[PDB]
């Protein structure tokens, strides 16, 4: 039927805008990445490859007029970011919600300007549970305050996740986008969707999330590993994940990447 999809944007100084990413009317979700940079001693930062975090204010604005959910994801694929202490979390979770998911304050600056994003995304790829369990407690407290976000985490295919299992089996999280790529032994490898099919099942039935998105690369570049083609996707992987009621829709990676191969625009047939 309707279909969510969910996509990174902020990988390549070179991509389509956020505004017109969200134009294009394919997104449900714009995540943001990757505030990569956090803990031991580090301020915080943002690698957005490049593109200039006050000039996404109009963006954002315009994005979410257009009732398209933009949040920002911590952490990410690679970077010196760690989590060790608990004042590192308490830290982390004042700074993000004075900064990014609150009207505005004036002895300071937010980053993305006077625009309040919908939501923190949980990146995690390195460093165990941590205090990933903490920060996400404090989160979903100022959440019961009245300012009401989403928190979603992005957990590789092999379940539990080694750096998130732990925190996902709070049920804190809205959503979940399972990345089924870069990892053999539970994405599609040859002519062979086994390992993927069962990953989904195992996720889908034992997840403590109200939705559970599949995570897949746009393009064959986009990831080592994982890659499936649109029409493979709507007739082997569709009709059995429906029929699962944590069933989200898709997320995918990245931006970038779909714009060249019009991945999202296949899957959805092709428009706005």
């Amino acid at each position: 039927g309707n279909l969510d999809i969910a996509v990174y944007w902020g990988q390549n100084f070179d991509e389509r805008s956020l505004e017109a990413t969200c134009d294009s009317g394919n997104y449900a979700y714009v995540i943001i990445g990757f505030l990569n940079t956090f803990g031991g001693g580090q301020t915080p930062a943002l690698d957005i490859s490049g593109h200039s975090p006050s000039g996404l204010e109009p963006q954002i604005k315009h994005c979410q007029s257009k009732n398209v959910k933009v949040l920002l994801s911590i952490g990410g694929p690679a970077g010196p970011y760690s989590l060790d202490s608990r004042s590192d979390a308490n830290d982390l979770a004042v700074y993000l919600f004075n900064n990014f998911l609150l009207p505005p304050g004036h002895s300071e600056n937010n980053p993305f300007g006077n625009a309040v994003l919908d939501g923190i995304d949980f990146h995690i790829e390195h460093g165990g549970p941590s205090q990933y369990q903490l920060l996400a407690n404090i989160l979903s407290s100022f959440r019961l305050k009245g300012t009401e976000f989403a928190l979603t985490a992005a957990p590789q295919c092999v379940y539990p996740d080694p750096n998130l299992g732990t925190v996902i089996n709070s049920a804190t999280f809205d959503a979940i986008w399972v990345q089924f790529y870069n990892n053999p032994q539970c994405s599609y490898s040859s002519g062979n969707a086994e390992a993927l099919m069962n990953a989904w099942r195992e996720w889908s039935m034992k997840a403590r999330t109200k939705k559970v998105f599949l995570g897949f690369p746009a393009h064959p570049d986009a990831a080592g590993s994982g890659y499936m083609p649109p029409a493979k996707v709507k007739f082997h992987v569709f009709p059995a994940a429906k029929k699962s009621y944590k069933f989200g829709g898709i997320m995918l990676w990245d931006s970038y990447w779909d714009t060249v191969s019009q991945f999202s625009n296949k899957i959805l047939g092709d428009g706005v």
